[PDB]
């Protein structure tokens, strides 16, 4: 691919076939994918800068300072959350080439077989059922020896993978203690916490070995990295660059073939024609906004903001399927997992080595699933492989964190602690559906976001759930006196109530966002895309992104958009024979 810094920048009187609004996760992979033919050209016009040169976001061990606040955040913040004790939360999502692929924790899920099959059901597409859709991951992936080529036997079953795609996955692991206590665990407790080889053969319930998104050489695996790097130059990357809206070719009618696109606020809008598709790929929280502010979307809500609506769909932006995690920390005397991240980046730097080049400073996840007498409702998950919780491991550390703790939520006692244990508890089918709005009709403000968080009862039982479980692991003959009393919550929160306050202090989002633009058949009632990705009631205009998907999988969410932007490639691409 051609990147251009500026819409000056490009070159007079080429036609685009493909317009890709977007080029985060999956907009780089339908792009890529799309330029296979080399008698088409594809533009993708992307918000943020290239990643290029975007130093920080290569070196695996430093995702963990690229969420809230840091340079390459879109800094989006939710609307008052009235579950959570009226809390705004942050939502961190990147601005940035390779979207959430270039600033992500880098795990490689790929969600249980029922997640998949929910969804062939939903969408009335079997080829995205588990048996249908396996093979194209493992055609799209190419997992690898890490740089150092450490023995992953016993970390993974290679069965499951592939090795000769597009998006690197490796599982380079320390070797620390923790890791042979929470083996011995699972011996101890194998009703609750099996082992599981291999968490990406669809029924993922147990501890494994966690998978990243890293190279061969330990460098961030990213859509950019992995897809767009080896196009050739029939792919036109315009960075810096806000697409607006997307407009009706003819005029009146609803061929949305159109994009209107600015650099700033106080800048002129420009144009372009796509000769086949737009295909809008803003992800979970841009793209209801993109839809919204070119008049598709609930005509109440676009009229009160002054957007005369074109297509009425009140599902647009609605749906918005996410899930909830706490942290949890325990009094641990193990060895801390903390070390000098400059003198670790000179290591990366120098020789692609250290604490740098692994995609976390634990090695494990866990996925639990709940028995129905812990489920305070109506089992919220995809099915009978499908974990209700995770746990994902953080770190050891002598220092209370401020990642994954919320600004006002209460500390651990100084003296209640020697190091701390600590990891996410994740409520994965947190069934409390949010939303994106508008404020108002200018592209450039911000859209509100509503996770409804905590809405439905069961979410915030499940998470309870999830940290007594906790407990239960912690408390396992391996871990005595290695892993001692709950700090965050205090050892003494032990009730529904005490718990529950904790929660609404401690809780926050996972960023696993889908559904906003919600994939159903053609002719439901509800919905934004058929299963042809395409916008209901148009022409000319797709949706390939997060927000198609329609519940967030047991898993994090970056493989589903991959997996979801390879299936729309195909079909796009097989729709112009
Ligand atoms: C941000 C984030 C995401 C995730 C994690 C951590 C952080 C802080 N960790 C993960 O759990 C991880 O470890 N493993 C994962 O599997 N998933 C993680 N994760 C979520 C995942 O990355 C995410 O669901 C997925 O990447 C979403 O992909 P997609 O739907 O394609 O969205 P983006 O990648 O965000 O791409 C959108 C793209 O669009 C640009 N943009 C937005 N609005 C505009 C407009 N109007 N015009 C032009 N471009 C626009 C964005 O800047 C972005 O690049
Ligand atoms: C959110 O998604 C759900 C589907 O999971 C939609 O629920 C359907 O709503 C229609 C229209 O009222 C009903 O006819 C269906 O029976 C519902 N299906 C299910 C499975 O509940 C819902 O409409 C979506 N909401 C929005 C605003 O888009
Ligand atoms: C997010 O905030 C950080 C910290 O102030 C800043 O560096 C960055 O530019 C902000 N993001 C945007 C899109 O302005």
């Amino acid at each position: 691919a051609i990147t251009y810094q500026h819409p000056d920048d490009l070159p007079s009187g080429v036609d685009y076939d493909f317009i890709v609004a977007g080029g985060g996760t999956a907009g780089l992979v339908v792009a890529s994918r799309l330029s296979e033919n080399s008698n088409w050209k594809v533009l993708v016009i992307e918000a943020g800068p290239s990643n290029k040169d975007a130093f920080v976001t290569r070196v695996p061990g430093l995702a963990s300072t690229l969420g809230a606040g840091s340079p390459i955040d879109w800094n989006y913040t939710t609307i008052p959350q009235d579950g959570l004790d009226g809390r705004s939360l942050d939502y961190p999502r990147a601005k940035i080439l390779g979207g959430c692929s270039t600033h992500n924790g880098m795990v490689y899920t790929r969600g249980s077989k029922d997640d998949w099959n929910s969804w062939a059901g939903i969408i009335g597409d079997q080829g995205l059922g588990w048996d249908s859709i396996l093979p194209a991951i493992k055609k799209a992936e190419k997992f690898t020896q890490d740089f150092t080529d450490q023995s992953v036997k016993g970390h993974i079953d290679p069965s499951v993978h592939g090795f000769d795609g597009k998006l690197s996955v490796s599982a380079a692991y320390s070797n620390i203690s923790f890791n042979d206590l929470l083996f011995e665990t699972t011996k101890e407790l194998n009703a609750e916490f099996p082992f599981k080889l291999d968490m990406n053969d669809g029924k993922p319930i147990g501890l494994g070995w966690t998978q990243y998104t890293i190279d061969n050489h330990a460098e961030r695996s990213s859509s950019a990295t992995s897809y767009l790097e080896s196009t050739g130059d029939n792919v036109h990357v315009l960075v810096n660059t806000l697409v607006t809206r997307v407009l009706s070719a003819s005029g009146n009618g609803t061929d949305f073939r159109k994009v209107e696109f600015a650099v700033d606020a106080n800048s002129p809008k420009k144009q372009l024609e796509a000769k086949k598709e737009v295909i809008v790929a803003g992800g979970v929280i841009a793209s209801p906004q993109i839809l919204m502010n070119s008049g598709i979307g609930e005509r109440k809500v676009l009229q009160a903001v002054g957007i005369d609506t074109l297509i009425d769909n009140p599902s647009v932006g609605k749906n918005l399927s996410d899930q909830g995690a706490t942290s949890v920390m325990f009094d641990t005397t193990l060895p801390s997992t903390d070390f000098d991240v400059d003198a670790a980046l000179t290591e990366w730097t120098n020789s692609h080595t250290g604490p740098l080049a692994r995609g976390a400073r634990l090695n494990h996840l866990t996925f639990v699933r709940l028995p129905d007498d812990k489920l305070n409702g109506q089992d919220p998950s995809s099915g009978k492989n499908s974990p209700h919780i995770e746990f994902q491991f953080a770190q050891i550390t002598p220092q209370v964190p401020t990642l994954g703790v919320p600004k006002q939520a209460p500390l651990p006692a100084a003296n209640s602690y020697r190091l701390l244990l600590q990891l996410a508890v994740v409520n994965l089918y947190s069934i409390s559906r949010g939303s994106i709005s508008l404020s108002d009709n200018n592209p450039f403000t911000y859209p509100l976001i509503d996770l409804n968080m905590f809405k439905e009862d069961i979410d915030i039982a499940i998470l309870r759930e999830g940290i007594r479980s906790a407990g239960r692991m912690f408390s396992s003959k391996a871990f005595k006196n290695s892993v001692n009393k709950f700090v965050y919550p205090p050892a003494d929160a032990t009730s529904d109530e005490d718990l529950d306050a904790f929660l609404r202090s401690s809780t926050f989002s996972y960023v696993h966002g889908v559904g906003t633009l919600s994939m159903s058949p053609k002719g439901a009632s509800w919905g934004v895309v058929n299963p042809d990705f395409k916008v209901k009631g148009t022409s000319g205009l797709r949706v390939v992104d997060a927000s198609v998907i329609p519940h967030a999988p047991a898993a994090h969410t970056q493989l589903p958009v991959y997996a979801f932007a390879e299936y729309a490639s195909a079909l796009i691409a097989k729709s112009y024979n």
